[PDB]
């Protein structure tokens, strides 16, 4: 759909990345990419010659012309800078004799910029930005999985949507006759800090101008929304430790007052902080209690965590781990969530119903499979408490924003170092 004109997609039966668009444009994987094993189609492409991907393009799609339209789009992450770049390197490029278009990153000013640049046979070029602040105590974007679409109305702008939403606008019908390349070049190319990488999933081109609706269904149907997703946009697996943010509070952290029934666990603060003046200002994200899901009900081989799959949650006390429990039986609608011994649990409620994409997470059962609540927190003398609550699932139908039980799971990854763990 779309009138897509390249489509790059892990194909089992071939093992590689391929043009799945239908023009059968060759995609040629150097030696030094590499792949996760979780999501073959995300690929990590390091400062390294070897580390590249090339496409052949199908004759008839490249693009030679003053007034066709066309659109891309893809998904990247991007590791957070501790160094000035002041260095616009390129990562995507399609120019042949100063003509094209290209894709490229930099980082200055404390912000991390995707820069969209178009240059005629002229020479006349227009440049259109994405950039995000590193001066921010959580950022929807530093380091976590981005939906990029550039949109070009030769009559007009070209347009940048993140994720599903129009951010910026150029105009760009100045430009005369663009002459692009044969060939597609995914690759570092200029960048001085041999240790930037980025990853790349989905690369698509259409030869139309997509409008708000496509866009929109397009970061919809490539979100995986069956999966639910770890802070960095990865998808959530069993048997890995997460640190745990609570959006309703986010500058606080999750501690244990004492394991055992008797015990609780509750939210302290403030979360600290990691500066270097004129480069970052973030708050810590890799503080507090973490939690590890655990297989209960489902079937599925792998460790990926899907919709409605019913879990036990473990926590993790001084290296031990102990079971997210709770007496059902105990006054009023919150329960409060204790760490108990695993083998000790008993009869005491522990399922734990995950919920995808408000995003509040995690809905405990009884072992009558009933709803005890989501999980979230609750004031008790000034203390605020983990607690399983029926108000929440009686209340976030409702309304539309965030609430207590709104978590993300965030695992110690390699785009975002901290020195405390
Ligand atoms: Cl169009
Ligand atoms: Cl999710």
């Amino acid at each position: 759909k779309y009138n897509c004109i390249l489509n790059i997609k892990y194909e089992m039966d071939r093992d590689k990345l391929v043009d799945s668009s239908g023009y059968r444009s060759r995609i040629n994987i150097g030696t030094g990419v590499k792949f996760s094993e979780i999501d073959k189609n995300q690929v990590q492409l390091s400062n390294l010659e070897s580390s590249k991907i090339e496409v052949i393009l199908n004759n008839g799609v490249i693009y030679n012309s003053m007034y066709e339209n066309f659109s891309t789009s893809f998904w990247i992450r991007i590791p957070k800078y501790f160094r000035n770049i002041n260095n616009e390197y390129k990562i995507i490029s399609c120019m042949q004799n100063n003509s094209g278009w290209e894709v490229s990153l930099n980082f200055s000013n404390m912000n991390s910029k995707i820069i969209w640049t178009l240059q005629d046979t002229e020479g006349i070029k227009k440049t259109v930005v994405f950039q995000y602040t590193q001066n921010i105590n959580i950022s929807d974007y530093i380091n976590r999985w981005i939906f990029v679409t550039i949109t070009n109305n030769r009559l007009s702008n070209s347009k940048i949507y993140i994720n599903g939403r129009l951010i910026n606008e150029e105009s760009i019908s100045d430009l005369g006759n663009i002459h692009a390349s044969n060939n597609i070049m995914f690759k570092l190319d200029g960048c001085r800090d041999p240790h930037r990488y980025i990853w790349i999933k989905y690369f698509n081109l259409f030869d139309k101008e997509l409008n708000k609706k496509e866009i929109k269904d397009l970061y919809d149907n490539q979100s995986n929304s069956g999966i639910l997703k770890d802070f960095w946009g990865d998808y959530l697996q069993y048997d890995k430790p997460y640190y745990m943010l609570n959006l309703y509070d986010p500058n606080k952290y999750l501690d244990v007052n004492n394991v055992g029934i008797r015990g609780y666990m509750y939210l302290k603060g403030p979360r600290g902080r990691i500066v270097t003046t004129n480069i970052y200002l973030n708050s810590t994200l890799y503080m507090g209690t973490k939690f590890i899901i655990k297989k209960y009900a489902s079937g599925n081989k792998d460790n990926i965590v899907r919709n409605n799959d019913r879990v036990y949650i473990n926590v993790v006390v001084k290296n031990k781990e102990y079971r997210l429990a709770t007496n059902a039986s105990q006054a009023g609608v919150e329960k409060i969530l204790s760490a108990v011994e695993i083998p000790d649990v008993g009869n005491l409620s522990q399922v734990v119903v995950m919920k995808s994409e408000n995003k509040c997470k995690m809905n405990l059962q009884d072992n009558n499979g009933n709803d005890i609540g989501f999980i979230g927190f609750h004031q008790f003398n000034n203390i605020a408490k983990l607690v399983a609550s029926n108000w929440y699932n009686r209340q976030i139908g409702k309304a539309s924003r965030t609430f207590g039980c709104s978590w993300e799971f965030i695992p110690v990854d390699d785009g975002w170092g901290e020195s405390s763990l």
